[PDB]
């Protein structure tokens, strides 16, 4: 069903965030080479996650369930946001810019952090 479509796609963002607070360790104790690999996964774990969540808007778009096609177009808004953060983080490591980096880190917590509510209530609507 869209409902167990969507509990996979939490748990694809349930995997990033683990693998983001791995970075942040790694990043805090200065192993570049780490972080690096983390990236790399972490943008892998983002490209699925949005695929997913696509998907799951479409079908709810062909069912009818027009609660849940309201939140899921915030949330895919919002999703571009952490995106456009995420590859900005990744352009400043890239570049060995710390405070950027840094900063970026920072945001992108924070668009995560705020993006779980919704998150939520997706799953309770589908
Ligand atoms: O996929 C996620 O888990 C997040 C995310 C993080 C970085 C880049 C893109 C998307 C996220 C955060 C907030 C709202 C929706 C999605």
């Amino acid at each position: 069903s869209v409902k167990s479509e969507y509990a996979e796609a939490a748990a694809v963002g349930q995997e990033a965030v683990a693998v983001f607070n791995t970075m942040k360790a790694a990043f805090q104790n200065g192993d570049k080479e780490a972080v690096a690999q983390y990236l790399a996964r972490l943008a892998s774990l983002y490209t699925r996650h949005e695929e997913l969540l696509n998907r799951i808007l479409e079908k709810a778009r062909r069912e009818g369930n027009k609660e849940a096609v309201t939140l899921m177009n915030e949330f895919t808004a919002t999703f571009q946001t952490g995106k456009s953060i995420f590859n900005a983080m990744v352009a400043a490591f890239k570049n060995g810019d710390d405070d950027s980096f840094e900063s970026y880190l920072q945001a992108l917590e924070k668009v995560t952090a705020k993006g779980e509510t919704l998150a939520d209530q997706i799953a309770k609507a589908l």
